[PDB]
């Protein structure tokens, strides 16, 4: 027989009585059984997580109110037993299949401060013991679902003393477990669109605890196929991170440059989102500084060789050719946009070196990345002349799904390429700007072909930016075409 309305309140209250009883205990130690009764019918209560339509009696019965409460129990036995329950109650797909039911008791959750609540008897378990081991790993994976449920209490749970706790787990200083791992990917889903725990991460000091744990990796590759997932999850983290204005210094401070570049010279697997994290943070005006001091630490002589020849394939590395191309590329564009003085002149050095076979490079990938897109542009134009045919008409799905088609042809690298050929073509250096030209010549192609795409370059610039910065940008860029 199934369980009705009546069945779940006559537990509820069950449950109700327990606590309460249970509770009326100050005298110790004789209570052995009058937890271990509280424990079966928190135990037993899992079953309301069939029927989570019915979640609302939890709450207008004080039963969510009391189950926080039961979190602070002396005997860590019956935390675990919340915890278990807890996540039982909040599993994604339960949460899905009901609708004002689900609702009801979120709200009541974040309403008593589950995730402070939870990191309170999170601080101060043990994982020496699975059970509560596991106690930790399941309390990690309600907050996993509450915020892939309702993405807005991230913010929320994060200052309630998670994120903090997060960074502390990770430090410590313990051998590599699956709740390492389950931290860092939490983690992640908190810094993910979420400036004000990237804020809070950094004013956390927790660029250093990223920077300190990605470090091990400097020249040991991750035995563990788990733990290459955690490095690339911690290289998550920190790239969200860098995304923020704010985390840039810190970053400079924590000596992240030396790090990403000590990585690239090594060249073990964390060579490839170590380029990417470099890319991050010399982004933007917000990277001037990184970019001088990446130069200050011979960083020329480490991204030009990834410059001139892309790295073989390996397979187990994700990294396209294309990918790593994006990157170098976009670093090179940064720089040449925000370096001033001598490290400018050293830069323009490269340029110059060898009889100049850095342009000679850039002008190889420029025709591919060209041909690439002239190719998936003629497919594009094809499809629509079909499209005609059938009667289909173009509308906005049609042109997104073409545009991504184009980013995937390196839309945006070939941009970046025409930037890097305009800006060292404005560097007053004949060497360069005769070479350039010259290949144009030879190879039949032409120079309005690199000044429209600079054009579109600079229409599209800044996104999520200021329009008056916007502006100027696009005034900046375009700036590039006279003297060219």
């Amino acid at each position: 027989e199934p369980l009705d309305e009546s069945s779940v309140k006559k537990m509820i209250l069950t449950f109700e009585k327990r606590s309460y009883k249970n509770q009326e205990l100050r005298i110790k130690f004789p209570f052995m059984e009058s937890e271990l009764d509280l424990n079966d019918i928190i135990q037993e209560m899992h079953v309301v997580a069939t029927m989570p339509d019915l979640y609302h009696l939890l709450v207008e019965l004080n039963a969510v109110q009391s189950l926080l409460g039961l979190l602070g129990h002396d005997n860590t036995d019956v935390s675990i037993a919340v915890v278990d329950l807890l996540q039982e109650l909040t599993d994604i797909d339960t949460l899905h299949e009901s609708e004002e039911g689900a609702e009801v008791l979120i709200d009541a959750l974040v309403d008593g401060q589950v995730v402070a609540l939870l990191v309170q008897n999170l601080e101060r378990l043990d994982e020496s013991v699975k059970e509560e081991a596991d106690g930790v790993h399941n309390t990690l994976a309600i907050v996993e679902n509450m915020a892939e449920f309702r993405p807005e209490m991230c913010t929320e749970g994060a200052q309630q003393g998670l994120l903090q706790w997060l960074l502390k787990r990770l430090k410590a200083k313990m051998p590599f477990d699956a709740n390492k791992l389950y931290c860092s990917e939490v983690l992640a889903i908190l810094l993910q669109d979420n400036d004000e725990n990237r804020e809070l991460l950094g004013e956390l000091d927790g660029i250093d605890v990223l920077l300190q744990q990605l470090s091990v990796f400097k020249r040991h590759n991750p035995s563990t196929a788990e733990e290459q997932e955690m490095m690339e999850n911690l290289f998550d983290s920190l790239c969200s991170c860098l995304m923020l204005s704010s985390n840039r210094e810190r970053f400079l401070k924590g000596e992240g440059l030396q790090l990403m570049n000590l990585m690239l010279r090594e060249k073990k697997i964390s060579r490839s989102s170590a380029l990417k994290v470099l890319d991050h943070a010399m982004i933007g005006p917000e990277g001037t500084d990184n970019c001088h001091k990446f130069v200050d630490i011979l960083g020329l002589r480490t991204i030009f060789p990834l410059f001139m020849k892309s790295p073989r394939k390996i397979k187990k590395v994700g990294t396209t050719e294309k990918e790593h191309e994006e990157h170098v590329c976009s670093i090179l564009a940064s720089l040449l946009r925000n370096l001033r003085g001598q490290q400018r002149t050293r830069l323009l050095n490269k340029f110059t070196e060898n009889d100049s076979e850095k342009v000679d490079r850039l002008m190889e990938l420029h025709f591919k990345y060209l041909g690439a897109m002239q190719v998936a542009d003629k497919k594009i134009e094809g499809e629509k002349h079909d499209m005609v045919r059938r009667g289909e008409i173009i509308d906005n799905d049609t042109e997104e799904e073409f545009y991504l088609r184009r980013l995937d042809a390196g839309l945006f690298v070939l941009q970046h390429i025409c930037y890097i050929m305009a800006e060292i073509c404005n560097a007053n250096v004949p060497q360069i700007r005769q070479r350039v030209h010259q290949i144009l010549n030879m190879r039949g192609s032409s120079i309005k072909i690199v000044r429209h795409i600079i054009k579109e370059y600079a229409e599209n610039i800044g996104d999520g930016r200021s329009p008056e910065f916007r502006e100027n940008e696009q005034k900046r860029i375009l700036g590039l075409l006279e003297n060219f």
